[PDB]
């Protein structure tokens, strides 16, 4: 029958292909959905999805929208809300078995927008075997890092964080755990510097960029603008620390298999040959999982995000994907009824355990088979209640693009001038410039 698209980061694709493929096996012919793939920075997705609706392309139906365009994508009408849905069923099912963070991050004006489908946030990973207890706050972070470099060992702080979105991420987790924010709460001031104890916040967080970026033992890339990897440079052990999403977990397991991690040879256990399956994913049995988690877990451990202030936790950025409906849709039917399938439990579960993005659903984090072979999901859960949030303003992507063109290079950040550069850059985003 009809064909519902699905467009979603390119990243993500061969698992929101999954996905799709089973969704479209329980409709039985009566319409299909088909994935598409979008650039890989947040940036580009939105520009594709953008010139689309603006340019009224009537194939685009649903699509997978990071947690910051929501406000945007609400307010141009772009993002049909929930109770568009002529079945009524939209809203209902957004909200069921559903944490409250990622709910938060669909909504705009007291109305859901999109349904939740993945959630994000970022935790501490590290080398046990290099480093003896995973460091509890940043300055920590710079001093196990100054040690190791010391020792000849491998000494990275693998933060993905270049001069785009990771780096506005990483600066808003480090502000919001110091107490501060960019915005008010309505999003129509800027609260950098407005009082002393957000400005203090602020040269806080700055203090800590700074301070990191200048370590012995730093990746020589922080003044050489390009494109890398924190998940890649911790794989290629350059790095023994680094703060990334927890899909980077999939990864480890999966290219050690492969026999791409060179500390960690899961492709010389026998046991393992042929755990990876005929497209290129780690599938592995209940016993081969066991397996290839107790081997990694000498070289590869987990820990909560450093905190900025020694005695509570951080609290960090939230991210992740909402499943939205386009006003260009011919089929609003179809599109809500398919973005009920996408998030159903046994999609979030395969999201999770085969994509590594985490699942919105809150049964699973309660789910004993679904935390053992989710071994992050405590500390995923417990940052996900306390969790930082990018401000939500229609203006996001100037607001973005000011903030990290302030902040790149952080080899170059002082703190107090840094902080009225960044409140004027932010004014000037929300007054309207970009
Ligand atoms: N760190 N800020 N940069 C983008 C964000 O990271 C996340 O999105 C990106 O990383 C995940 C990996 O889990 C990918 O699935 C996404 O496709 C990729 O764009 C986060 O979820 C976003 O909200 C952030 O903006």
């Amino acid at each position: 029958g009809l064909v519902v698209s699905f467009y979603t980061p390119a990243t993500d694709g061969a698992t929101f292909t999954a996905i799709a493929q089973r969704c479209n096996q329980q409709f039985g012919g009566r319409f299909t959905i088909a994935q598409v793939s979008l650039p890989r920075s947040p940036n580009e997705q939105r520009l594709q999805l953008a010139r689309r609706l603006t340019g009224n392309d009537r194939t685009l139906d649903v699509m997978a929208l990071d947690v910051v365009w929501t406000a945007e994508f609400a307010e141009a009408g772009w993002a049909l809300p929930l109770s568009d849905d002529p079945a009524g069923l939209a809203e209902n099912d957004a909200v069921a078995d559903t944490l409250p963070g990622p709910l938060a991050t669909a909504g705009w004006n007291h109305k859901l927008y999109a349904a939740p489908v993945t959630t994000n946030t970022q935790l501490l990973w590290y080398r046990p075997d290099l480093v003896n207890s995973p460091p509890t706050d940043w300055n920590a972070m710079i001093a196990e890092a100054a040690r190791l470099h010391a020792a000849g060992e491998p000494s990275w702080i693998a933060v993905q964080a270049n001069q785009g979105e990771g780096l506005v991420v990483w600066f808003n987790t480090l502000l919001v755990s110091a107490g501060g924010s960019v915005l008010s709460e309505d999003g129509r001031h800027v609260t950098l510097t407005d009082t002393p104890a957000h400005r203090a916040a602020t040269v806080s967080a700055l203090q800590i960029l700074k301070s990191v970026a200048t370590t012995p033992g730093a990746d020589p890339s922080i003044t050489r603008t390009e494109e890398g990897s924190a998940r890649l440079a911790f794989e290629q052990g350059k790095a023994a620390l680094e703060v990334n999403w927890p899909f980077v977990f999939a990864s480890m397991l999966e290219n050690a298999v492969k026999g791409g991690v060179p500390f960690l040879p899961l492709n010389r256990i026998p046991q393992l040959a042929g755990s990876i399956n005929d497209i290129g994913t780690f599938t592995p049995s209940d016993e081969q999982f066991r397996i290839a988690y107790d081997a990694s877990q000498q070289v590869f451990g987990f820990a909560p995000y450093p905190a900025v202030a020694p005695g509570q936790p951080a609290k960090v950025t939230i991210g992740g994907l909402n499943l939205a409906v386009a006003k260009t849709t011919r089929h609003r039917a179809e599109a809500f009824e398919a973005v009920r399938c996408l998030r159903d439990q046994h999609n979030q579960r395969y999201v999770s355990l085969e994509g590594g993005l985490p699942a919105v659903r809150a049964s699973l984090y309660s789910d004993p088979q679904f935390q053992a072979k989710y071994p992050m999901h405590a500390i995923i859960r417990q940052q996900l209640t306390d969790a930082a949030v990018r401000p939500a303003t229609p203006v996001y992507q100037a607001l973005s693009i000011r903030l990290a063109a302030v902040l790149s290079p952080i080899t170059e950040i002082d703190p107090e001038s840094t902080a009225d550069e960044l409140a004027a850059q932010a004014q000037k985003a929300i007054d309207g410039m970009g």
